[PDB]
């Protein structure tokens, strides 16, 4: 179709497949909240939704699930228990460090088709197209 | 972030989002399926798999819900009940024709902070990306 939102989506998509084959148990918001905690540990589970792009309640059922598996440990607000740090566990840091080369090797199938230039450009486009 | 991709998700969540709001009852793979049987009715159920971004267990039960709400009406191979044809019934015509300007807007949101160059040429990225 000609329809920029509906290539999008199939672009999207096919990025999402080739991701869901690499790392079948790390999808790509658990995997950039994984990326978050890690450079500012201790975040606010709020701010982890910007971080992250997600919902209030999609970050929680993920937490959850990840806190299941040993990838992150959380602590409370002694003041307010609804707020919570969030940190990386030495397991989940074991996991972030392998899934980042593939990550990357999924992105470059992508943008490797595309030159330096093109790429920035690409990324001013949809960086003017949301402010 | 500085990752193309990562910024993919937050413009493709920030339009999704808005979708949301505007058409409640409709998402852009619902949309997109509509879109694809209007302009080929009796269209085969698996060749919208491609003309709408999904996979075939998606298509399925979007059909089905589709088809619960008479959006939607199907017919089979007498020789191969498997494969089936997919007709826009005219409720269904309805929805389309009422969602269209709705899209499009939704679309506007975004689209139209690019001029017309920008907004090709953010095409010509995201095919070339794909091909």
């Amino acid at each position: 179709r000609n329809k920029a939102f509906h290539q999008l989506r199939q672009l999207f998509q096919q990025h999402t497949a080739r991701w869901q084959h690499e790392l079948p148990d790390l999808t790509k918001p658990q995997y950039a909240v994984m990326r978050a905690i890690a450079d500012k540990p201790g975040i606010e589970q709020v701010a982890l939704i910007e971080a992250a792009v997600s919902t209030k309640a999609t970050l929680a059922e993920m937490l959850a699930r990840m806190e299941n598996r040993g990838l992150v440990r959380r602590e409370h607000d002694a003041a307010d228990k609804r707020r919570r740090f969030v940190w990386l566990t030495a397991e989940g840091e074991k996991v972030l460090a392998a899934a980042i080369p593939i990550g990357d090797s999924v992105d470059e199938e992508f943008l490797g088709r595309l030159s330096a230039e093109e790429q920035e450009l690409f990324m001013q486009l949809v960086r003017k197209m949301m402010n």
